């Protein structure tokens, strides 16, 4: 199990006011830290945020969260479970935030709700350089879903911080699960006029200025003013990072799928069409990304899943890849790190999830 701590900095807040934190397993024989950030889509403006808060709460609030979590897939202890890094120091942080990790507001006069999650990463990681961080070797930022998303924009953000801080030597890794979409056209298309019908670049246009967002400067200085939504797309915002990253993205993502206004229930040939150039355009984007893992599937998620180790590319599973990745940081013979299937239909891999 991992054990809360809420952040003893009171000013850094989920979305109503409560204090933001972490849940924490030390492996005192270990140099390696990993810190992950749940996902769980986001809100973008008062009547959205306060449909969630009835309904998806623990999203919003640490009031109700437990004292602790059990550790899955890459956060599992035990190495049947985890093959790569199962004695590392592990940290989960709760998506309270509702804001792809992107903002940095506090509630207020004029803000119902704090958008906090830019600063709550930095808080984590000052308050864990007390608890053994300090001593780290490898800081790897993992995330899936909205965090996947919010390990693109946050990573160089930690490096900077940890060498204002002094701490040159600890090396800063990102590792990106189910978080690099397409803003593609959709299959059917609507019009932003409510929720339902907003899409994925309308909804982070609005949400970036009812959060104060922020995205990594180099990528800020290329769009700039107003057009900073392009940041929050895994494929722009990549070429411009410094630190390593690691891509994991099934070629056919139900959330893609979801925005893109496609619900699979026979395929006719508008529909077929439609879904084989997606996969071609995820596996384009993907062909100058060495570090690298996409299979083609129909699922969402794959890190912190207890069966994470099923799923193979070419006869290669995620665990090897992130192992041979590791020894590339220090190519090899039979340990591939660039992994993306080429058959071109959800499930033409047969360890797809089931
Ligand atoms: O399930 C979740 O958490 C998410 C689903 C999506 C997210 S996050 C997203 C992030 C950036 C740009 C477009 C996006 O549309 C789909
Ligand atoms: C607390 O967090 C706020 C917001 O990030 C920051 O401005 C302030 O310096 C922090 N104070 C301490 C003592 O960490």
């Amino acid at each position: 199990d991992l054990r809360l701590h809420l952040l003893l900095n009171t000013s850094v807040t989920c979305n109503d006011g409560s204090p933001a934190g972490y849940y924490l397993k030390e492996s005192r024989g270990s140099r390696r830290w990993l810190l992950f950030l749940e996902g769980g889509w986001y809100c973008f403006n008062r009547e959205n945020c306060d449909s969630r808060y009835d309904t998806m709460r623990r999203l919003m609030s640490s009031r109700d969260w437990p004292r602790t979590r059990t550790g899955t897939g890459i956060l599992s202890s035990q190495p049947e479970e985890n093959p790569y890094w199962w004695n590392a120091n592990m940290v989960f942080i709760p998506y309270c935030s509702s804001d792809v990790w992107s903002g940095a507001s506090s509630k207020s006069e004029k803000n119902e709700y704090a958008f906090m999650g830019a600063l709550i990463i930095q808080e984590v990681v000052r308050e864990l350089l007390g608890r053994g961080l300090s001593g780290a070797k490898v800081l790897l930022l993992a995330g899936s879903s909205a965090g996947g998303t919010g390990v693109l924009l946050n990573v160089d953000r930690v490096a900077e911080q940890l060498e204002k801080l002094g701490y040159p030597a600890i090396q800063v890794r990102g590792l990106a699960d189910s978080g690099w979409f397409l803003d593609n056209k959709q299959y059917r298309h609507t019009d932003c006029v409510d929720t339902i019908t907003c899409a994925p670049t309308e909804a982070i246009r609005r949400g970036i200025r009812y959060w104060n967002g922020v995205v990594p400067e180099r990528c800020r200085r290329q769009f700039q003013e107003g057009e900073e939504w392009n940041c929050f797309f895994g494929y722009k915002v990549y070429p411009t990072l410094r630190s390593p990253v690691f891509v994991v993205q099934w070629l056919f993502d139900e959330a893609q799928l979801t925005v893109d206004n496609v619900h699979l229930t026979p395929v006719q040939e508008g529909l077929r069409l439609y879904i084989q150039n997606l996969g071609r355009e995820l596996r384009h984007t993907l062909k100058d990304v060495p570090a690298s893992f996409a299979p083609a599937c129909l699922s969402h998620e794959i890190i912190i899943r207890s069966h994470w180790t099923d799923v193979q590319v070419k006869g290669t599973s995620l665990p090897r890849a992130l192992h041979c990745w590791d020894r590339s940081l220090h190519p090899l013979k039979g340990c591939p790190v660039h992994l993306v299937d080429s058959c071109p239909w959800p499930h033409c891999n047969p360890s797809c999830p089931t």
